[PDB]
């Protein structure tokens, strides 16, 4: 007491349902009284006994007069934050963990650990908190741009596995993993296999064996690199995920791609975060997965399912599982994230949801969650309600 | 190491008085600096240790931009928030817990249960949350609009009972109870009697072996339907309550629909949910409901309260037992709740004082509670002091 | 654990000095974006872990559209607030513990107990809350102004000790002591000897055998009543202080009232609620009191200081003990409380500052403190520091 | 349970990194709705569970109308106040601990104790606080302006050690040392050697058995006043650093002061409070200092570091470590201070950054934070971001 933590089976159901919206824009107004922070990159991380909302601020509010700035991704000032998650982030609410235009953060069972990438590009330092302190840092190794996952990490009793890149938006980015426990690195994973440009990794515990991540290729494909991280042997190998439904965008049509699994194709350029994650049954494991309406625009997000197999291997549709967000809404990063039940864990996705008004204005994000929750099939999508002129 | 909680044998005391008023658009002004969020349907529920003042949102505060939408019930914004009780529900004092334009909630004595209804009308789908973690959905089944309590669940050694209905507003709405443990629907239970149309109904313990309520009929009667919840057999039954003293509202004069008790008379179509809390005593119980002071307008709230009986059989008048809010004042939907003395149980009623200023503008609703405190009379009525033109 | 507190022997110490200054109108400006509570009546209460800064509020804040009628005592919107002290009493770190337009509240040791009174002149009623339960009530027993301290009450094994009165404010107003455990009446009080008129008193423990309050009389004297209550037999008697030093306000020049102790004197009619603390040592009492610096207008604050003798036959002078508040800011109501330090007990006297521009405006008031600390002489005086027009 | 704390060994690591920002006044905007606070001197201190962030507010907001007076130090206003570090110190995110204007506080392990100056220049209070109850004072001895350290006191075994000082700040000012235990003052240490002029001391252990202070001689030099206290029989020495590397502002060209190590030199008059903290090491001793990058203005802000020696008798220069705020950016007040991990220490300097527009306007400053974390060098500077004309 406290122990560490561990993957579970999750909790029994066999559809997503809308959760909870958290759009603190809607009280944004000049006519208003609040302070929502300016944000984008958020993602949730669950331990035993909460939730945190997390983000990366460009430590400004609405209404405010810093907006210029905003559609940037990284400054001196971006910083990562959290609320408790049901809690409006707001100036008040929210806590500065660290300076950060990349971040994650998971809890290993006991505490926190957070993670905070900030400095100039081209030597880029990620910083690694535990509770309060600040104990270990990792270097640039590809002196290009060091980033991380923009979603939460993965331990298993006491060590946290965590993505991280670096190299050219536009060329070559290799990943790799670092092994963390209470605060400090220990070991480093060198992944094999397709590693030209993996980032942005939304990864989860497909059991007590294997952690999975569905990752984005800026430059290359937009089939999804796919990670699978034995952390019994602490190795990784990573190779395209071979369904016809690809994931990514901007994308081709479904199952145009000709070739084998690891053929690239049409459209690989630029890209998006993409949702996942795992729900683990005595005897098959399901895949949950999303991606925009729009096969070149971030709009919309809809929600994907397949149970077993090799995503590395199988050309398979994925089976599609209902609008999570309309194509006349925003759909931008989307990631997964696990719920602790008292006895079993609920698999979740959460989506960013832009507002984009352009450089001209300011420039920020909702943050909409379903999750696996009883049986049928999934019900009613999620708008942000806001219109950026007030 | 908690343990679960059951009702208890109420605190003494003889009569009403008023306890608190939770008015948030006071500082709601143009002028002002504060952050009211707008809501209807306000409810409260108690565990060992704090009292929840919950309530569904619009997703928008006064002032602000959002007004337009407001005075209408269902929407893909509304959320189910709450407060702890005492505390001004704002953009930031507030919690988030989950969408929903239909809500509960209870404490079962180790954890709270949250129940929240949202989706399509047609196919509405209510959504159980335990904690953090959402554990359990349940469907529509007469697929017109399925919906719930607007006031606390009840549970007992661990289980949770709660009303849901689903039906049209102006034709047949056969409700049904749930039996929720831990977060997970473990029984679902079909009442017997007069089950044309029961909805909104308020609930309470009249012993470990009884849970009653009193609902509304939206279609046929200005009587409210009466629920007997046998919690040792998991049966139900629902008659009219006979008393002359019709709680809903609209309604016709006191005593003035003859027949047997089961008559529905006039003025039955629409309604209002109403309040209603058992005092209970060694050998005797007492129950305390409340309706407008306007026989057909949201206006006023009395409170009434009769001894013992049979409230399906007996058509004697219930005392009157004080003017809570008077008919210059908006009384819109009430309830009970009780909270946790060291060693008894304090009932009470909460009444919505919603700011009704037509569509053109913002709606939005004060919480006024009334307790059981001592003897005598009760002596002082409650207003929003709210001027909606600030 | 935990256990009854019991008032220990005062820490070390000789001199007050400036401690503390809580003045939320600072924040209060059109130009601002704050919302600090209009109130009145500032007190605080600690227990073993924190203090409260308690207040009287009319619901309503600066800036703000609902500044009619803040000059005024008594209405329906009135409440009890509090907030740890240090906080400043905003819309949103406030909690509102009942409706009351008079009130007292104290810890136990193990629970806060709160007193509120509410309710029409004629039948006004005192009503109690254990934690968060209402309680018990009592009524007016002379109807026509039942009332309370306006300062902690005094809690010992349990006993929690309360000064009421009821009765005309130019008039008879003969007060009570009501003895509540756990939130509970348990015996009443009647004073004997001179009863006339006492409110407003001001209470706090000679020893663990004797409370004693420095009170108000509004009709007939400006020399203070003061209250011998002998907590082992529930018995309190009442003599007006002799001390030359008359600490009302208004009040004659002092030792000019001729005649035994019991004299009314000249300019008896109104008054203010004063400052009044034991310091208990070893073997010596030292009794430290407030009173304003004019003799007729509610402005400055000096404090004085008697160590043993009798209060009620000792016309000696207090000894003048330093200004709190200078003559030219504004000092309204005082008051005595204690903290607890780890093994002894250090008292502080509080002073109520109001913002006074007439009814035309906003009226609240700012929260001054001083407190027995180290040796010496009393060094510093307390501002507000609020401009009325901004 | 709790036990006393005591220095550790500091955590692993070789070079510091930007770790947060604290900039209140990135949401000070006309156009905004928040409420930072107007401070100056902001320090921080950790216990074993969290970090407090403390400054000295003048008790005023921006947006607000109480900018006159804001670029002053001392009057009846100011306030020590603190906020959870990460946490915005805004008007409702602070808590206000005393009146001071000058202060500092420190965990002893099992509480806090707070120190607040104010009172008359000539005769000048300075206030000790455990917990929420004042404990002790001590007196102005110079009668000239008695004042101290606006940074952590240090505590070992639950003996707290302060330095204050008092005398002109254009002539001699003599320091003291207090040693607190438990609130209260336990003895007086008066040093020897180079005493003439010492004030604003930053210490911080270098072992269990010595404190090490970096101060500020505001008359006859830019060297620093370095003091060893010897915690064991609590006397102490002060000699002025040797090092050619002179931390104070102004100052003349590093080792441009010609003679042996106590030469006073140009450029005397004046000064800065200095960052310094230490990296306890096996057999090894890191100090780390910060001084402005510029010669004669409060701009910019470098690290510097060396280790083991006699800081009295060393005019090697200091290591140069890195630009935390480059000289485009204010660099005022800076300030050591350790986190607690699990199992060791993190030294950490803080810098306050001024926003300065002069006395027609407000005046108050950010907070940023660089801390020791893992290998290599200094990666990244700090910006305010902040607009005055906002
Ligand atoms: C991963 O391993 C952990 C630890 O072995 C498993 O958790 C245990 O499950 C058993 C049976 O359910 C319990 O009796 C233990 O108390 C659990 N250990 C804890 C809580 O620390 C977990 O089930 C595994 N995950 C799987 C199999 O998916
Ligand atoms: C309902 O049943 C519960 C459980 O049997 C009763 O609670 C017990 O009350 C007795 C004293 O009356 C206590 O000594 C027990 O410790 C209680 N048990 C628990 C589990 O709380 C409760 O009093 C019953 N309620 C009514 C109204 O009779
Ligand atoms: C009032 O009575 C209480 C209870 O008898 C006294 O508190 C005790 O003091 C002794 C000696 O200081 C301790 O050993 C006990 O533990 C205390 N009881 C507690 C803490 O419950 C208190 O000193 C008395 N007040 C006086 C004498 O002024
Ligand atoms: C200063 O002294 C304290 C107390 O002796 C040291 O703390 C101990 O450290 C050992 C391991 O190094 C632990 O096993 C003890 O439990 C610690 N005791 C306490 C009371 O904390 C501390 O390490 C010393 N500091 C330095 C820098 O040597
Ligand atoms: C508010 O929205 C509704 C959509 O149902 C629309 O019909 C109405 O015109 C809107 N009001 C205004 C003032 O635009
Ligand atoms: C601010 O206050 C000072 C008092 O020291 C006064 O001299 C000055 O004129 C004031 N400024 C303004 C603009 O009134
Ligand atoms: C910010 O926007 C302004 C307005 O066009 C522009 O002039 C300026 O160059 C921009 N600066 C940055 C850093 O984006
Ligand atoms: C409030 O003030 C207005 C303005 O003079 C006055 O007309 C009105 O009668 C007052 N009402 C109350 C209740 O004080
Ligand atoms: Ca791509
Ligand atoms: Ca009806
Ligand atoms: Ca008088
Ligand atoms: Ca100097």
């Amino acid at each position: 007491e406290p122990e560490w933590t561990y993957p579970r089976l999750s909790c029994p159901g066999s559809t997503f349902q809308k959760a909870l919206l958290i759009s603190p824009h809607r009280f944004g107004e000049t006519k208003g009284n609040s302070a929502p922070l300016i944000i984008r990159e958020p993602f949730i991380a669950c331990g035993p006994n909460e939730c945190k909302h997390f983000a990366l601020t460009h430590y400004a509010a609405q209404p405010g007069g810093y907006y210029n700035g905003t559609r940037g991704d990284r400054n001196k000032l971006r910083h990562l934050i959290s609320v408790k998650l049901g809690k409006i982030p707001t100036v008040e609410n929210s806590i500065f963990h660290m300076a950060a235009w990349s971040g994650s953060a998971c809890h290993d069972g006991k505490e926190w650990t957070y993670i905070g990438v900030d400095g100039p590009d081209n030597d880029a330092l990620l910083k690694v908190k535990y509770g309060e302190a600040y104990t270990d840092t990792y270097h640039s190794y590809a002196n290009k741009l060091l980033r991380t996952q923009e979603s939460a990490c993965n331990c298993i009793g006491g060590n946290c596995y965590l993505m991280i890149t670096d190299g050219s938006a536009s060329g070559v980015s290799e990943c790799r993993f670092l092994k963390i426990r209470e605060g400090r690195i220990i070991k480093e994973i060198f992944p094999t296999g397709r590693v030209k440009h993996t980032e942005e990794c939304t990864c989860g515990f497909a059991s007590n064996k294997t952690i999975e991540c569905a990752c984005r290729d800026n430059s290359y494909t937009a089939k999804r690199p796919f990670v699978k991280l034995n952390v019994e042997t602490d190795t990784a190998e990573i190779r395209l995920m071979c369904t016809d439904t690809y994931l990514d965008t901007p994308r081709p049509d479904d199952g145009s791609i000709t070739g084998p699994c690891e053929s690239n194709g049409d459209k690989g350029s630029g890209g998006i975060k993409g949702g996942f994650v795992h729900q683990r049954m005595e005897s098959k494991i399901g895949r949950w997965y999303s991606r925009t309406m729009s096969k070149t625009e971030r709009m919309g997000m809809g929600l994907y399912v397949k149970y077993d197999g090799d995503p590395w291997a199988d050309s398979d549709a994925l089976a599609f599982s209902g609008v999570m967000v309309s194509m006349k809404e925003p759909g931008w990063y989307s990631f997964g994230f696990e719920i602790k039940d008292k006895e079993c864990d609920v698999p979740c996705i959460g989506i960013e949801m832009v507002h984009d008004g352009g450089k001209e204005t300011w420039h920020s994000a909702a943050t909409a969650i379903y999750c696996l929750m009883g049986s049928g099939q999934l019900l009613w999508d999620t708008v942000t309600g806001v219109d950026m002129a007030l």
